[PDB]
């Protein structure tokens, strides 16, 4: 079960955090942490929290080590973005922690 | 019946933000439940202490047991910052946030 | 206890430590504090040897093995951002291998 998913980034902040699991070298997975509501992910509604992450547009994240992941997605989040995920259901509705 | 042990909690937000995140839990249709995410040490829940994550939310003031996830957005927008006490009712399920420097 | 690591921080480098910190059962000093999740950026991810779950002892000065909740909020808040070096030492109880590489959620 992948999706591929295209987020409407005029309407839309993506409203996710991305973890790595085990993936200081590149063993282990990237997956969506947490999603919260108000985001283009929430708004698109197709991705899940503990999905795994596998491209950002032109990034493969599927063998990618954390560091090298957190190169890419410093440069795609502050420069349209297509998102693609294995799924594999919790989500922030609201808060007021500062 | 009798299923679950209900707490009913009015918050001081006299001297106090609530500092709780509620999420829902495959909820989307209105089919799931709405919890108590994480609470934040500072804020009115943490203050009264007796509400704990995973606590799960049935009123404030507004019934959510029932009610969907994108239709608790909504209501959760409009009613925590209106006059007065706030009143959060809670079904017990059986870590507080004490400090954090993560922007 | 049977692993307990102490590291020194490079606070020059990194800005921010990076970290939440959580209590568990401990509003009167009974529980454990523990080390909440941990962000890319920040020093504590940079040092590499801590993990969520690790359980916090000490910080510089100041013991925090048997303190409460309420009193490690305060000593946190007057003592993470003072001059030099920050020392942290965590009991290896910690796992999961998780670290939170970015988040655009406020």
């Amino acid at each position: 079960n992948i999706i591929t998913v295209t987020l409407n980034m005029e309407k839309y902040f993506l409203g996710i955090s991305i973890v790595g699991q085990s993936n200081e070298r590149g063993d282990g997975g990237i997956y969506i942490g947490s999603i919260m509501k108000g985001g283009a992910v929430a708004a698109d509604g197709r991705i899940e929290p503990g999905d795994m992450l596998l491209q950002v547009n032109d990034m493969n994240f599927e063998n990618m080590s954390n560091d090298d992941a957190v190169r890419v997605l410093r440069d795609i989040v502050h420069k349209p973005i297509v998102l693609t995920v294995a799924k594999s259901g919790e989500i922030v509705l609201w808060s007021d922690i500062p």
